[PDB]
């Protein structure tokens, strides 16, 4: 099945993707992960995202759209996949029709705005995997270390409170209309839609999710 995780930054998309990927076995394809890798390794494709990411602005449609298509082909998109962070704008929405990528479920995690800052400043990730944790809301079993490999956890460059305030404006201005969008694809029959409550505890959003899924 193909799935799109739609939501505000810090709503909990990455955290649940891990579980959907482990459980269902469909690969997890996230743009922000991709882009952060391209600029670190110095990649021709995506290495330009550096500055925009840092500013908290969204990267250009035409560059994100290429990363995706390039991934959807690399021997795994057949069991289907999970879009963790895409599409982010209507034009990004549109390229998926005009390329033929359909989907089965569109999950919107709703989480109040007043909740984002503290969820992003407590964020610690394991880049070599994408595992996220929260020093306070979902700390790792051993402090400052990943559970699976014993490795050191770091923090995203764009997880400064001022930047996330920039990130919410963009999101309200460009990504939020996608809710209405897939609400429409739903009404026509091209996919299934379901709003989940991202303020519940980690173990509680997964259940709800499994409850929608199967
Ligand atoms: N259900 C939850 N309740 C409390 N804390 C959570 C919950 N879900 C995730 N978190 C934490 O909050 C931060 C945001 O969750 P994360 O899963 O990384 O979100 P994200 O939606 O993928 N954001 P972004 O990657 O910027 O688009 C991480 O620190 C998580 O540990
Ligand atoms: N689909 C996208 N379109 C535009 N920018 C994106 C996109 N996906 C990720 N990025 C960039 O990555 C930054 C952080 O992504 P994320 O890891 O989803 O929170 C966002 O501020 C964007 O700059």
């Amino acid at each position: 099945m193909r799935i799109i995780l739609l939501g505000a930054p810090g709503a909990g998309k990455g955290t649940q993707a891990q579980f959907i990927m482990e459980k269902y076995g469909i690969p997890q394809i996230s743009t922000g992960d991709m882009l952060r890798a391209a600029v670190k390794s110095g990649s021709e494709l995506g290495k330009q995202a550096k500055d925009i990411m840092d500013a908290g602005k969204l990267v250009t449609d035409e560059l994100v759209i290429a990363l995706v298509k390039e991934r959807i082909a690399q021997e795994d998109c057949r069991n289907g996949f999970l879009l963790d962070g895409f599409p982010r704008t209507i034009p990004q929405a549109d390229a998926m029709k005009e390329a033929g990528i359909n989907v089965d479920y569109v999950l919107e995690f709703d989480v109040p705005d007043e909740l984002i800052v503290d969820r992003i400043v407590g964020r610690r990730v394991h880049a070599p995997s994408g595992r996220v944790y929260h020093v306070k809301f979902n700390p790792p079993k051993v402090e400052g270390k990943d559970d699976v490999t014993g490795e050191e956890l770091t923090t995203r460059k764009d997880d400064q409170e001022e930047t996330v305030r920039k990130r919410l404006v963009e999101y309200h201005q460009m990504t939020a209309p996608l809710i209405g969008y897939y609400s429409k694809e739903a009404e026509a029959g091209n996919t299934k839609y379901a709003k989940v409550d991202g303020t519940k505890p980690v173990a509680e959003v997964r259940a709800d999710l499994e409850k929608i899924l199967g």
